[PDB]
């Protein structure tokens, strides 16, 4: 149907949004701390304690599969990569550290998408 080819329509472009989003969220990680899965093998036991684990590489691959429906679902994976940083690892540590630094980098660049969301639909 005409009205499918249009949603997809707006899903791409939804998708040509957010990976703008996720790229300039990503330079706030100059470290690249969160840039891919915590390692099973150097933490064994990260399940244990992180029951929904996230990173930038897993949600680049869910980005470009169209994956995100809204900003919402995309935002929840975001929060998820912050929020597991900040159990796992005590206030001490470089990287609860870095999880607090992009979430307040963050805050700007999602508060700006949230209204390009709105405004263009
Ligand atoms: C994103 C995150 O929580 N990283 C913690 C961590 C992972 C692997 C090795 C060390 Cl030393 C620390």
């Amino acid at each position: 149907s005409m009205e499918q080819v249009a949603m997809e329509l707006r899903l791409t472009e939804l998708t040509r949004l957010l990976r703008s989003v996720l790229d300039q969220l990503q330079d706030k990680d100059p470290a690249r701390i969160f840039a891919q899965p915590v390692s099973l093998k150097e933490v064994p036991d990260y399940l244990d304690h992180i029951k929904h684990p996230m990173d930038f590489a897993t949600m680049r691959k869910r980005l470009e599969a169209q994956g995100y429906k809204n900003l919402h679902e995309f935002e929840e994976d975001f929060d998820l990569i912050i929020d597991n940083c900040m159990k796992y690892n005590a206030r001490d540590t470089v990287f609860y550290r870095a999880a607090v630094r992009l979430r307040d980098q963050g805050g700007v660049v999602l508060r700006q998408a949230r209204r390009e969301v709105d405004s263009i639909g």
